[PDB]
DNA sequence: TTTTTTTTTTCGTCGCCCACGCTTT
DNA sequence: GGGCGACGTAGGCTGACTC
DNA sequence: GAGTCAGCCTATTCTTTTTT
């Protein structure tokens, strides 16, 4: 919330810091939660450029040691987007959350893109109603996102048309680098407008056709660790609750288990760095079922909902 | 689809093009979808010319974000090919959609090779009566490509019938390979003339065999990943209709199932997820065919029903 | 049809094509019909000895894009084998083609043997009395190979005798192993002479009996995958009419179901079903082929062969 | 003239089988 | 009705025999 | 009395469920 105009200030001109535009860094959050290497890089960062700008970003961004009983009254206000759902919204105790990345795994025709699309429709409502107001983010990078599914949703949810298919900006990943760049421009267009989700589905799509064959496992998982902390800096920046889809293998070795393996896609990666993990699953007829696979404060509990004709629903 | 040859400029030579050319990419829009580290694999291409590639190529295809009102108009005008058979259609919502991998499974006898031979007619059809007024490539991997079927849902229709099959490129996988080479000649093809079909007739027929699991289960999956990769790329670059079969493998256990031997495609959790919609072609009566979408991200889950009768896939 | 001795050229030795040779390989066709991952595998080839094969292999043979009007011309001269009959030969549209498999499933006693034992005679015929031309093999492998049925039923077409009991190479599978390796001793008698038949009769015989259990229903589907794989390559090639028998088991859901499972019911172009009738007339009817419509006739096993 | 640091990373499902058993004035 | 077992368990070396 | 020829740990022990 605070664009690079309010650091272009203080012994620094602004020459240096439109270097700093196109390094990839939009706001005063973005260079102050960044190393002194990775702005050192930049071609034109003196020593003291760079040391300058951290300690006049520093000024900023609180970077101290507050308390817990001030911790604890700034996420009494937290948005929390609700889902379609009442028996998936009372195990998520309200919906996804904001300015945490939560993935959701899951085999296939379980929902994992209707509840992305149920989800920049809700993500559009009154607080008081549902989501936190602002428009949506679905950087798609396996071509399915419907925009006829945008209008179901948005005719149970009272919200009316055009409207919605409006604030929903779209963008469609062909590879694994540009997956990663289409974030240096989501940060350019969220700063300059009132975003309140990312929806990045099937974040590692392009990982399991792009990098294959052992040889190319460590500049994999080294580049989904680039990819999942440039994804949390959208999210501690502005704010935004960062629903990631995921996909599921199979260990095909020793049950150990006694038992369809689904393991999700992607190792200790994108396991420690994710804040909520739902876990999808099949159900008889359009249930569904989600079980909550890992949360830092949620028990690991199950619901039941169902894909209705309009989105996830009851 | 602008062929290599439109991006050389810029200090970009001859020389560019035609390496570039002989690795697969064809097409400006098949040079802006590769990875960086994929351009550098290339003899001859640097880390410099790598960028210079891939700058050069994002000004000449369209990649960035579009709001959701320019991507519902840019698919109100999506060509669905009928499938001969209305109930067929009314489950699908008008037929095969244009640029996506349309999976079609299910055991012997369905008729997943004759809705594979309606759909190479009718998508030389003019969009009025449902069509995409091109061509139909046919790359078939078990040599069930009866050019005596297209020459009946051509006389059901209307069409020539010297006409009908002319229009249809042919070509058999021999192997695991090639079937993909296949598709690496197909850039060619497609950049020159309009063809608005790709059907593969079993795309997971030459896996097996070739690959002998455990194993290889690995190694069978990373080939067919770079497959439906390349079958995705033809389809979001040239707005083809990737139509394309699997084959069915019966649970013996664990699946703790009941009824008769319940079956899964084969192919594991690398075709259920590329794949876009899925349809589980079943069998009932004497020539009464049953299909139940599986997956799909728009149409909801339904059961009709065809015949695939002798002028072709019909009701 | 083109002995791999054609591909000793451009630094291939005569070390390379005696090296594919032992493997199974004995035409060009077979080679270019080959993964890549597949010559490593065979020792003496690393790396670009392998790749090597395959690039002069790739202009020798033709494998690329063609029209469906130049697919016509060579659907139209389809041998199509007469099995003896007129019943039988309007069902089929004109008997069993060349290059495809075709299974033959049904009960005991209902005479899928005594139409290998008349695909055997009739196959020897002038191309214009209805037959192919050149030489059957029968790969018997549950032991009823009686010469003395394929010997009636040239008493019928005015064939003399011995020669034509001459022209069919006989084999015993005994085991699941001993039956796929004389698929690759076939592939050397085929190029050749001319041959226009594999009975191959009593396949999935010893796949119910050598490999037995759940435990083993993942190999023997990875060896009858195989089986079935080499056996499409003879009929690509020679372009020979391979035909199969197969058996069937009881359904006890709550009823005749071909063995194989998904396996041999996918890779099977066309597929009949014999079923017995009244007396010596049985029935067969097409279970599955992509181009024949789905019908049942009416033959007859008289003193014979197939009759009517 | 010299004087050795420093681990990283998971990925991939497959293959159907086997018939039984008379009983009722 | 009831049935399960399958890498990529390598490699260096303890059991064990083999001369 | 070392040569092949071998059969297994250097490490343990989670999943977790559908499908008719
Ligand atoms: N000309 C025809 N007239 C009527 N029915 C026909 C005709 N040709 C084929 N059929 C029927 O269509 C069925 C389906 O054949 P096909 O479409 O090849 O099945 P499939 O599922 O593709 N088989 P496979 O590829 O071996 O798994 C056949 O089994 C026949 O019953
Ligand atoms: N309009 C609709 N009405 C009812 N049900 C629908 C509708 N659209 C989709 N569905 C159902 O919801 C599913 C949607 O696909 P979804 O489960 O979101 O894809 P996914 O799990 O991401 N699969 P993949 O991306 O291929 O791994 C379908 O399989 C249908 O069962
Ligand atoms: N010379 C003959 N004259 C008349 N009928 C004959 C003659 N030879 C055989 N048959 C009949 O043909 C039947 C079928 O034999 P065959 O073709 O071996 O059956 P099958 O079902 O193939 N046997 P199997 O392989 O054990 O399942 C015999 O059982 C006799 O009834
Ligand atoms: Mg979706
Ligand atoms: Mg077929
Ligand atoms: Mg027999």
């Amino acid at each position: 919330p605070q664009p690079i105009s309010r650091l272009e200030q203080c012994g620094i001109n602004a020459n240096d810091v439109k270097k700093l535009e196109e390094a990839g860094y939009h706001t005063v959050e973005a260079v102050a939660y960044a190393p002194k290497k990775e702005l050192i890089n930049i071609k034109g960062i003196s020593e003291a450029k760079a040391d300058k700008i951290l300690t006049e970003a520093a000024k900023l961004v609180p970077m101290g040691f507050t308390t817990a009983t001030e911790f604890h009254q700034r996420r009494s206000e937290i948005i929390q987007i609700t889902t379609g759902s009442k028996e998936l919204d009372k195990l998520l105790q309200g919906g996804i959350e904001t300015g945490s990345i939560t993935e959701m795994f899951g085999e296939f025709r379980t929902g994992k893109t209707q509840i992305c699309h149920t989800l920049a429709v809700t993500c559009q409502l009154p607080i008081d109603r549902g989501g936190g107001e602002g428009k949506a983010m679905y950087i798609d990078t396996e071509g399915t996102f419907r925009p006829e599914r945008l209008l179901a949703v948005a005719e149970r949810y009272g919200l009316s048309g055009s409207d919605v298919l409006d604030n929903v900006a779209y963008a469609r990943g062909f590879n694994t680098d540009h997956q990663t760049q289409l974030l240096y421009q989501a940060e350019d267009m969220m700063v300059e407008s009132r975003y309140a989700l990312l929806i990045v589905d099937s974040a590692t799509a392009l990982y399991r056709t792009d990098y294959s064959g052992r040889g190319e496992l460590s500049a994999r998982q080294m580049h989904l660790a680039r990819f999942l902390r440039m994804l949390l800096r959208l999210a501690d920046e502005f704010g935004v609750a960062v629903v990631i889809t995921n996909q599921v293998v199979a260990q095909v070795d020793g049950a150990a288990m006694f038992a369809d393996p689904k393991k999700p896609i992607g190792g200790n990666i994108i396991a420690h760095a994710s804040t909520t993990r739902l876990y999808l699953r099949k159900g008889r007829g359009e249930t569904r079922i989600c079980k909550i696979y890992d949360s830092p404060c949620l028990p690991e509990a199950e619901a039941m909902f169902a894909i209705n004709a309009d989105g996830v629903g009851d």
